[PDB]
C-alpha cells in the first residue's frame, strides 16, 4: 500500500510516499529515512490516511 510522510522540519519540509505492507513497516522505513537526512522529531500516524508526520 502506499504510504506517506509529512516532514515538518527545520531545513526540508515536503512529503514522502513509498510502498508497505502495514503500518508497521512503513514507520520503520520512514524512520530510517529520517535517520538518513538527520531529521529529529515528534511522530504521528493518521490510520484512516495513511500518512505519518515528523515534526522537528
Amino acid at each position: 500500500m502506499q504510504f506517506k510522510l509529512i516532514i515538518n522540519g527545520k531545513t526540508l519540509k515536503g512529503e514522502i510516499t513509498l510502498e508497505a505492507v502495514d503500518a508497521a513497516e512503513a514507520e520503520k522505513k520512514f524512520k530510517q529515512y529520517a535517520n538518513d537526512n538527520g531529521i529529529d522529531g515528534e511522530w504521528t500516524y493518521d490510520d484512516a490516511t495513511k500518512t505519518f508526520t515528523v515534526t522537528e
